């Protein structure tokens, strides 16, 4: 009879309730004759000052996230603990054979958000009728306080086993749109059966509407996913996504197709999806130079609408069946989405790529590094004719890319034009989701700041009206899509 212990490392926000600090698992139910179990724990004053109440939670489930995040799919009992106390006890008849125990807290109304605000606790002893059990730590507890923190899509939500692939969008009217792959049966990509789902917020991300499936997968080989979002200059919302067979299964005559859909009511309703594959490649393509290309997909997340009105996304395109590599081209529209063209090639052996507007009006491309090329660094390219043509810009390199989709934001910080870039820190793996600041004038990257430790993958980033960063990340091995709000001073001041 051993006891295994996991401290929580997920972010918190003020006034949240029943946040797990430490969870422990009995390897066996309490034996008959056992009457009581007692849990002694430690918790520093700095954490105690940040909480308003403590709890012992007991459940038949051993869950990854805070138990309220499973919205009742996890049932549990809650016994309060005085925040000044350091032990609690419960009869074996109350535990009722259950094996999983949580030390949880209600977060106070803290108002600091510096890097120092880290909550922690640790279980020191689990005793059954006075007989202390052996406890082994698999994880330490450290939960950082952010101005906002909320899991928008959690495994099991609405009957979908999994979620992946975040996209976020802020509209000129302040509406936030959050979309995701609804991965119904497992976490793998197309050709699995996948839907596109969405939640909206009309109060700057304080609260979100219930998820609505806006594009429905119709079976294996007939799913949809990899959403990217823009707002066009005329005000209509534009989403772009792929559907069908997997990327490497696509062919010119049986392609994984690219679709667009639009919204003229702040993301409440969306037009029926429109196949635009024929503009890009394949059997219906008017350019015979691309008749025999095999596959294309736009990087999920956000595109870019230029000052001219031109709408753009970077497609990553498979041109040859003899290799498993992709080339980047800009997919753009000068007519509010009515028609679409391709730029000249922007990057050889690229992958998911993102655009942002340089302070001089040039366009910067950030290209995912696939296959651990070169020094395993993020790739960059520049365009000075609004996306039509491109050249490598090593001058922007200098951050590691373990091979993952990220996002850029052009921000002004202490009077300096800078670029915020989100990527897993790694190294060489999907761990510790971070952001970096690139100072434009010096051409120097900051040191990374880890927003979310642990398993971390795709991220997308939006700038809120007052300059708070909205950061939408894939958290965990079984991924949750988590919306985090912070200001740049919270992460980069000393
Ligand atoms: O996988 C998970 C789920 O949240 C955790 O184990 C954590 O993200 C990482 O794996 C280690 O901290």
């Amino acid at each position: 009879q051993e006891v295994t212990m996991w401290g929580d490392s997920h972010g918190v926000a003020p006034n949240q309730v029943r946040r797990t600090l430490v969870k422990v698992a009995l390897s066996e139910s309490l034996p008959p004759g056992a009457k009581q179990i007692r849990i002694g724990f430690s918790l520093p004053k700095e954490t105690e000052e940040k909480v308003t109440a403590l709890y012992l939670l007991v459940s038949d489930s051993l869950a990854v996230r805070d138990l309220p995040d499973y919205k009742g799919r996890v049932s549990y009992d809650s016994f309060p603990i005085s925040k000044e106390d350091r032990t609690t006890a419960l009869s074996a008849d109350s535990v009722a054979g259950r094996r999983f125990f949580y030390l949880a807290a209600d977060i106070g109304p803290v108002a600091s958000f510096s890097r120092s605000d880290t909550l922690t606790a640790r279980v020191e002893e689990v005793a059954v009728d006075g007989r202390p059990l052996p406890l082994k730590e698999l994880s330490p507890a450290s939960r950082r306080l952010y101005r906002g923190y909320e899991a928008l899509f959690v495994p099991g939500d609405g009957g979908s086993r999994n979620y992946r692939i975040p996209a976020i969008l802020k509209t000129a009217n302040g509406t936030l749109i959050a979309m995701a792959d609804r991965r119904k049966y497992n976490q793998t990509d197309l050709p699995e059966d996948i839907d596109i789902v969405m939640r909206r917020s009309t109060d700057g991300g304080k609260s979100w509407s219930d998820p609505r499936i806006i594009v429905q997968g119709e079976g294996r080989n007939h799913g949809f996913g990899d959403v990217a979002l823009v707002q066009t200059q005329a005000g209509k919302l534009l989403m772009i996504f792929v559907g069908g067979v997997g990327l490497w299964q696509s062919t010119p005559d049986r392609p994984q197709r690219t679709y667009i859909s639009e919204s003229r009511d702040e993301g409440l309703t969306w037009s029926p999806p429109r196949d635009i594959t024929h503009f890009i490649f394949g059997k219906d393509c008017a350019d015979p130079g691309r008749s025999r290309w095999l596959a294309s997909f736009c990087a999920s997340g956000q595109g870019l609408v230029l000052p001219s009105g031109r709408i753009t996304f970077v497609a990553a395109i498979r041109e040859s069946g003899q290799e498993y590599v992709l080339n980047n081209y800009v997919l753009y529209s000068d007519d509010e989405g009515d028609t679409w063209q391709l730029s000249d090639c922007a990057y050889r052996r690229g992958d998911e790529a993102k655009l942002s507007l340089m302070p001089d009006g040039r366009v910067l491309m950030s290209i995912r590094n696939q296959g651990r090329q070169e020094s395993r660094q993020r790739f960059f390219a520049l365009s000075s004719d609004d996306g039509l043509t491109w050249e490598r810009a090593k001058q922007f390199e200098g951050i590691h890319d373990p091979g993952c989709n990220g996002a850029m934001l052009q921000v002004k910080r202490n009077g300096r034009d800078q670029v915020l870039h989100s990527l897993p820190l790694g190294p060489d793996g999907r761990r510790d989701g971070a952001v970096y600041l690139f100072d434009h004038v010096s051409g120097r990257w900051s040191a990374p700041v880890v927003v979310n430790s642990g398993s971390s993958a795709y991220s997308d980033m939006t700038l809120l009206a007052d300059g708070t960063i909205g950061y939408f990340v894939e958290e965990g091995d079984e991924i949750s899509l988590v919306f985090i709000r912070f200001v740049l001073d919270d992460l980069f001041d000393v």
